[PDB]
């Protein structure tokens, strides 16, 4: 038959346009029964169009889409959860790499969010001849690693131990996210409600003052994290795998190291990037929009969207590894076994509102009001109170979903 589906995506660059427009041309040549239009639409509007399109019914059928704002469609029961439940039961179960199918899950449990193809990673990162230097190994814990803030921290030289987000933004909140769950704390319990004042969540706040003690003073934002671990000011940093590219270009990808946040469990920060499909089309559309999703799992297609970002991306899909474009990347071989070991800590992926098989929507609220970043932006820029800053965060959080 003929149909004709949009795929809505967040590359507004030219050099991202033109692999979306090969994978099109190619999707289209092997299906020459479906036709696919290109919705480029950046990140910063990506909201207000979607909810217009929404409310008007045009909703591009494929979308792609974060797990965070992949919930808020779904809380609008925006997304057909089973044309993407047989997506990847197409695609396998199993093909995506453990712990990637688990953030993108529904609320209740019972389907997904969206089809994975890329997800960038966060931890904490370091110059290993700094530390081989020092005679300091990698950190295996929260008291190893704040120690090792100690002995680099040298205020005297402006040099400090560690580059720590305190900035009133969405990073510091992610930043203390893999404190909090490696803790064992999490901003909801497996009933949904909000529950940020335990001893888990204290214990890990205390951490995150005393790790703060030995990183820039003031309010450290992404940018000043990123020139602090650049120009040598600071040997370690917590940024995101996006520092991979900076690396590559402007540093020394062999020196770059990776340790993960660990006290009661391993935490690593992560955001995946789905190929959704959308309610309120047809039949046809439907259809259309699966094999499109499930032609874009494949091996080649796959590896061509997450070599989009090299380094920073990383693939979810376990047969881009195994694709030329990927071993023969020289980003990926600039750092040997670095992007391996940052694939094999997929497991240990842990974000805010994940509870188990169940992300709750209501996170969105709280990561949008900032009370998390701005609960740790006064611990410690402003010094304030560590029990009642927790507490009175707590107090807005029950306010704010409580409305
Ligand atoms: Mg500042
Ligand atoms: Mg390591
Ligand atoms: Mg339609």
């Amino acid at each position: 038959s003929s149909v004709t589906i949009e795929f809505m995506h967040s590359s507004v660059e030219q050099e991202r346009q033109a692999v979306i427009t090969k994978l099109i041309e190619k999707f289209e040549k092997e299906n020459p029964s479906i036709t696919v239009k290109q919705v480029p639409v950046e990140e910063d509007a990506y909201n207000t169009k979607v909810i217009t399109l929404a409310r008007t019914g045009a909703l591009p059928e494929v979308i792609e889409v974060s797990h965070d704002y992949a919930k808020v469609m779904d809380k609008e029961q925006l997304l057909d959860r089973d044309a993407i439940g047989e997506a990847i039961k197409a695609v396998g179960e199993k093909t995506f790499y453990d712990g990637i199918l688990r953030v993108v899950r529904t609320e209740d449990g019972t389907a997904w969010t969206g089809v994975p193809i890329s997800a960038w990673l966060s931890g904490v990162w370091y110059h290993k001849d700094v530390l081989a230097a020092a005679g300091i190994k990698e950190p295996h814990n929260w008291q190893q690693l704040l120690k090792a803030s100690q002995m680099l921290n040298d205020p005297a030289k402006k040099h400090y131990g560690i580059a720590l987000p305190t900035a009133e933004s969405v990073m510091t909140e992610q930043a203390f996210s893999q404190f909090a769950l490696s803790g064992g704390a999490n901003v909801f319990d497996a009933q949904g409600n909000i529950q940020i004042d335990t001893p888990e969540m204290l214990n890990a706040l205390a951490f995150y003052k005393e790790l703060a003690k030995n990183t820039m003073p003031g309010s450290n934002d992404v940018m000043e994290i990123k020139d602090a671990f650049m120009n040598g000011s600071a040997p370690m940093a917590v940024y995101s795998t996006y520092i991979l590219p900076a690396v590559f270009k402007e540093g020394d990808p062999a020196n770059l190291g990776f340790v993960v946040p660990t006290e009661k469990s391993s935490a690593v920060y992560g955001m995946v990037t789905s190929l959704t499909i959308t309610t309120g089309q047809t039949e046809e559309e439907t259809k259309a929009a699966e094999k499109f999703v499930t032609w874009m799992e494949q091996a080649q297609n796959a590896s061509d969207w997450v070599m989009m970002s090299p380094g920073a991306a990383l693939p979810v899909n376990k047969l881009v590894v195994d694709t030329e474009s990927w071993k023969n990347n020289e980003v990926i071989k600039a750092f040997g076994q670095l992007p391996y070991e940052l694939i094999a800590q997929f497991p240990n992926v842990q974000v805010f509102g994940a509870v188990g098989d169940k992300n709750f929507t209501r996170m969105g609220d709280v990561t949008g009001s900032g009370i998390i970043s701005s609960m740790v932006h006064n611990v410690t820029v402003g010094q304030q109170d560590l029990n009642t800053t927790l507490s009175n965060s707590q107090k807005r959080l029950t306010d704010l979903v409580s409305q």
